[PDB]
């Protein structure tokens, strides 16, 4: 029943500062424009200890499956090859991506009827808000 409150199908309803976040990550102009337009659906499911997060959009479809605390390979929508670890900290999913000596942290939390995604690259934070589909 870990992560029950995250399970479901979610649709993006707002984004703030995501272009600046992508710039800080190192994403180039064309990918930032196209990625920034997308309105993804996020599909989260749990089967035993395995959590799956899918992102479906006009830009890219991505999928990760993982066990909390257990590092995995992830190819991000912007085609970074990262090493990811996702843990639960006080009810927040905390996702750290490492690549090329860099790091970014993505937090996913339930707040009211929303799922809030906060991503941070050094001093730059972006907030993306999802509602149930
Ligand atoms: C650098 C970079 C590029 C693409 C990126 C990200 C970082 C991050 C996301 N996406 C997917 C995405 C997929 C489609 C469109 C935009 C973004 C997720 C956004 C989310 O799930 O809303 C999680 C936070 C960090």
């Amino acid at each position: 029943h870990m992560c029950d409150a995250f399970v479901g199908t979610w649709k993006l309803v707002s984004s703030e500062n995501f272009d600046d976040y992508m710039k800080e990550v190192g994403v180039g102009f064309a990918t930032r424009k196209v990625a920034g337009m997308a309105k993804p659906n996020m599909i989260i499911s749990v089967n035993g200890d395995v959590i799956t997060i899918k992102s479906e959009s006009t830009f890219k479809n991505t999928e990760i499956s993982f066990i909390l605390g257990q590092e995995f390979d992830e190819v991000t929508a912007d085609d970074r090859k990262v090493k990811s670890t996702i843990t639960l900290d006080g009810g927040v999913l905390v996702h750290v991506q490492k690549w090329d000596g860099k790091s970014t942290t993505i937090k996913r939390k339930r707040e009211d009827d929303k799922l809030v995604v906060e991503c941070v690259m050094k001093g730059v934070t972006s907030t993306r808000v999802y509602e149930r589909a």
